[PDB]
């Protein structure tokens, strides 16, 4: 698909069997759930927001599906206020930016 | 031009006078810039993201040009970590993601 950006690009995401709503972010180098369970070991992660350092889990490839497509990847948990589809998955659906 | 993702999506912007580097941001809803003095009135404002929220000063009606192409709106002017280019700008360029 082509989204304009005059409203949140949100998708639905399938991760663990659940659909979620999550934004597509250019801004976010990386992929930002909020609490859930997932598979398998973590790994520690400081990521820097706007409004300072959070600490998140970081799983690695992990299995979501992003507005349908197939993605294979890193997937950060912890208390963001949006689920956030960073450029590592982005990257993976093929998406880039046009103008 | 089409920009690909796999590396942040930083652009050159035209400011108040002044020649900054921003990302464009399909997460963001506002444009907030790095601390700098802009004409004209402006009204305080709270904006949250990861790691909470800053307070900024909301100028509206400012002329940014962004890689090239002019466009009017709101711009919100605190001590964000990186220079976003959010949707309020960017739809005025006319920018997509695709996929
Ligand atoms: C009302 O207007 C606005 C404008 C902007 C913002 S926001 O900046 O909070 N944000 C909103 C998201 C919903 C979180 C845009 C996002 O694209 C940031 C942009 C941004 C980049 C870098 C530093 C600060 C802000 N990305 C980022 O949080 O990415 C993570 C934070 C870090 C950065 O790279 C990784 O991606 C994830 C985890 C890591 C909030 C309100
Ligand atoms: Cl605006
Ligand atoms: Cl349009
Ligand atoms: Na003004």
């Amino acid at each position: 698909p082509q989204i304009t950006l005059w409203k949140r690009p949100l998708v639905t995401i399938k991760i663990g069997g659940q659909l979620k709503e999550a934004l597509l972010d250019t801004g976010a180098d990386d992929t930002v759930i909020e609490e859930m369970s997932l598979p398998g070991r973590w790994k520690p992660k400081m990521i820097g927001g706007i409004g300072g350092f959070i600490k998140v889990r970081q799983y690695d490839q992990i299995i979501i599906e992003i507005a349908g497509h197939k993605a294979i990847g890193t997937v950060l948990v912890g208390p963001t206020p949006v689920n956030i589809i960073g450029r590592n998955l982005l990257t993976q659906i093929g998406a880039t930016l046009n103008f």
